[PDB]
């Protein structure tokens, strides 16, 4: 839900992050700039360095990272 995953990271349903054309690398700078503050509703997990949402934010995330030149990967929350 959108209340407990942009609170605490949890019951989120969505986990992504921009990556790096051509090495596939994960981009944690990249990827908080388009989360947290700046994507309501999300949730920036420092430690990862992943961006977590409930509602299925993926095209503005998608979005934002090709804005910065980046591809984007995400993991479904799955139970």
């Amino acid at each position: 839900n959108n209340a407990f995953c942009a609170g605490f990271g949890l019951s989120c349903k969505w986990e992504c992050w921009c990556t790096a054309h051509g090495t596939g690398n994960e981009l944690r700078y990249a990827t908080a700039a388009g989360c947290g503050d700046h994507l309501s509703k999300s949730y920036y997990d420092a430690r990862a360095g992943h961006c977590l949402f409930s509602d299925d934010l993926r095209n503005q995330f998608y979005s934002h990272c090709s804005s910065l030149n980046n591809n984007m990967s995400c993991r479904s929350l799955s139970k």
